[PDB]
């Protein structure tokens, strides 16, 4: 190799008894991220990564087009609040969206929220926002760095005049005004020893709920709801359409249940004084129950309650037991309905995904009868507006070979007419070809897979392939517009797939459980028959085939890598969660305990320990077979999955298979600094970060650039 790695110092005496099975653990030390010796290890890291990737002559040149092919505009719906609309709109390389506000459709924009100012990196980004109910006020979280930190601030809208009020300590929260505009419920975490930036490591526990009275300094704020017995909950509040109730949903985890209590704000003895008179009509996690509208006391929810594919109840809160509640637009066999949004009073917007692609459709509300279909292309919707007092919709599609763009419909008119709103890159579409198909796992269950390429291709297994996966917490992967990923498909030749593989949302709580606790195994071996499914029909070869996946989809591709290492040439991990045996102990950790279980249970550690990354790195039996070449990616501030997880495992790699004489591909980690997991991050960093990836990929197995 071109370099040497690191000395990492091996503690031997580091052993943790799990129900009598034993655990060596000797880089525990770099679960310590503000150590001499953590910061040494990052330092001598990122020396020899940074040098491997940018010798690369394919980085320019992939840099360079990927600076041209994404610089064009990217606008989000228009949504109205009170008598204004109002949009994000990014010009092309600005490195954070803006938020623009107008008197009408026909009005001239202005500048209403710019976190570019912010900051000199565009490393301070909006996170979350709420408009009071008559639109002149304004809340909006502010994070710094990729951290889920946020702090809460807020604005007069008319002048955008900033005011005082300033909130500390909130994540994971709420922004619910009262109709009276008088304050926000939110949430906050007691204060803590150490930092809360970010590099922190502490365990998120007691999340409570208040509400700030605008005004007032955060000090007096009430509290309205804590669960002092039970650490993990967490409770997010939303006001009813008509501004009557709190509805409060508490989660224990990431699991799609939650209970549902409620507050008739009318019942309160002096207003919002302390703890609410909370009526506990779900009062279990058997199910979820997302509000949608009501009428009166008749309350209509999405849920799954029986219903794995998903459907919308009425509950009367005058009568409210299970037997009494109306199905108003039962589940379908297949299709899931991912989400459902009331709109000019009396309709109902529904967005399913049938084979991994959204249809979206317009119900009435007092029978849920089917009105109206919206024809959308093969692809996604990822953005919406209107509700209940609105008159009209906006919605964003996109898809694989065409960037997002924005449809609007009157919903006032007797003839419906969705129309084209707004539609923008200097690619031609039709140079491609997408196709769908379903391959067989390893237990017969098939599998769906997109696959993108050149047209005319010949399938004889040699061009380089970049397989995508996630597999968990009932996330569906569907298509969007990816820029980076098609001048791989242009300028280096290669062929693009996603594997919907199990443990997502595509076929709802079914698939869902298909790859979640004992389960969890599938997603690693659907993700490995998909890799096999591409070289036995010619797609690729194992030598020429990339996988990639972040978060969740970093503990795929890494499990696969230390499982099939002869399926791959390249794995990119990004953000991935690698120590399964201690995930639970940092930040948020203990809510993945949903899907993956918790190693203190001497039943899920047996599951666990058999695919966690970082107990797992064996060299290959076999002479012929070494690691693939592998890039893990992370940042300081990812408090979402603490960066540890990358360290140790990179250290592990190095050690037990890059010493080994007949490893001869490379295995480095880069650790970004002023980034978190992802959200936020700005344009600047995020077209660095392709970059790394793809030089990383075109040396790893020379790749040429096609001009
Ligand atoms: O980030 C996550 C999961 C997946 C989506 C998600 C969300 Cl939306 N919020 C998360 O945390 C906030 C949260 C909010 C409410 C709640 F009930 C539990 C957690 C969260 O942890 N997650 N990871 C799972 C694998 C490693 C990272």
């Amino acid at each position: 190799l071109s370099f040497q790695y690191p000395d990492v110092y091996r503690d031997e005496t580091a052993v943790q008894d799990y129900h009598g099975h034993k655990i060596c653990d000797p880089y525990a030390w770099l679960e310590d991220p503000d150590s001499e010796q953590t910061k040494a290890f990052v330092e001598a890291q990122n020396k020899i990564t940074v040098p491997f990737l940018e010798q690369c002559p394919i980085r320019g040149l992939y840099k360079e087009r990927m600076t041209e092919l994404y610089d064009y505009p990217k606008y989000s719906c228009h949504f109205k609040k009170g008598k204004r609309y109002f949009y994000f709109y990014n010009t092309g390389l600005q490195n954070q969206r803006v938020l623009y506000v107008q008197d009408s459709l026909e009005g001239e924009a202005r500048v209403f929220l710019d976190p570019n100012i912010l900051s000199d990196d565009g490393t301070v980004a909006l996170r979350g926002y709420a408009f009071s109910e008559d639109g002149e006020y304004f809340a909006y979280g502010l994070s710094a760095s990729g951290s889920d930190w946020v702090t809460i601030k807020f604005m007069k809208v008319d002048g955008a005049k900033e005011l005082p009020d300033v909130l500390e300590r909130v994540k994971f929260s709420c922004m619910a005004w009262t109709h009276d505009g008088k304050g926000m419920f939110y949430n906050s975490y007691p204060q803590q020893d150490g930092k809360s930036d970010g590099t922190e490591t502490s365990t998120n526990l007691h999340q409570k709920l208040y509400y700030h009275v605008l005004g007032t300094d955060q000090s007096e704020d009430i509290l309205c709801a804590e669960f002092p017995d039970e650490p993990k909950w967490m409770g997010g509040a939303e006001l009813s359409d008509d501004g009557r109730y709190v509805l409060l949903s508490i989660r224990e985890g990431c699991d799609p249940v939650n209970r549902l209590w409620y507050c008739d704000l009318q019942q309160e003895s002096s207003g919002i004084a302390g703890i609410l008179k909370w009526v506990k009509l779900i009062d279990n996690f058997e199910g979820e129950y997302d509000y949608v509208t009501n009428e009166g006391t008749v309350f209509t929810f999405k849920t799954n309650r029986h219903s794995p594919n998903y459907r919308v109840i009425n509950i009367d809160f005058t009568d409210p037991e299970e037997s009494k509640w109306k199905v108003l637009v039962p589940e379908h066999e297949k299709d899931v309905l991912e989400w459902i949004a009331c709109v000019r009073s009396n309709f109902l917007v529904l967005c399913y995904l049938h084979d991994v692609k959204n249809t979206l459709q317009l119900h009435d509300l007092t029978t849920g009868a089917l009105l109206k279909i919206f024809p959308l292309d093969v692809g996604s919707i990822v953005g919406y507006s209107g509700q209940k007092k609105d008159t009209e919709i906006f919605y964003q599609f996109t898809s694989f070979l065409s960037p997002g763009i924005i449809y609007h419909c009157d919903l006032t008119k007797e003839e419906l007419e969705p129309r084209v709103f707004r539609e923008v890159v200097k690619i031609d579409a039709s140079d491609y070809q997408t196709v769908q198909i379903f391959y067989p796992s390893k237990d017969g269950t098939k599998i769906p897979m997109f696959i993108v390429h050149k047209k005319g291709i010949k399938l004889d297994g040699s061009h380089p392939a970049f397989l995508y996966g996630y597999g968990g917490f009932n996330i569906s992967i569907t298509p969007n517009y990816s820029v980076s990923r098609l001048i791989f498909v242009r300028h280096m030749g290669g062929i693009l797939a996603v594997a919907n593989i199990r443990g997502g949302g595509e076929y709802g709580e079914t698939w869902h459980k298909g790859g979640i606790l004992a389960n969890k195994q599938n997603c690693f071996d659907d993700f490995q028959c998909a890799a096999e499914y591409l070289i036995k029909e010619g797609y690729t070869s194992p030598k020429r085939l990339t996988i990639n996946g972040g978060s969740n989809g970093g503990l795929l591709v890494a499990a696969c890598a230390n499982q099939r290492p002869d399926l791959f040439g390249c794995v990119i991990a990004q953000v991935g969660v690698m120590d399964m045996l201690k995930f639970h102990k940092y930040t948020i950790g203990h809510a993945w305990t949903t899907d993956y279980g918790c190693s203190d249970s001497k039943q899920h550690f047996e599951w666990l320990v058999k695919y966690s990354p970082l107990h797992n790195v064996k060299l290959p039996e076999a002479d012929d077979i070494q690691y693939p070449s592998m890039l893990l990616l992370t940042a300081d501030h990812d408090d979402r999955v603490v960066p540890l997880h990358s360290l140790k495992f990179i250290a592990t790699l190095q050690y037990i298979v890059g010493r080994s004489r007949k490893q001869n591909n490379p295995l480095l980690i880069h650790v970004d600094t002023k980034a978190g997991h992802g959200a936020g991050k700005p344009t600047a960093k995020v077209i660095e970060e392709v970059s790394d990836m793809f030089a990383f990929i075109a040396r790893c197995l020379n790749v040429d650039w096609i001009p």
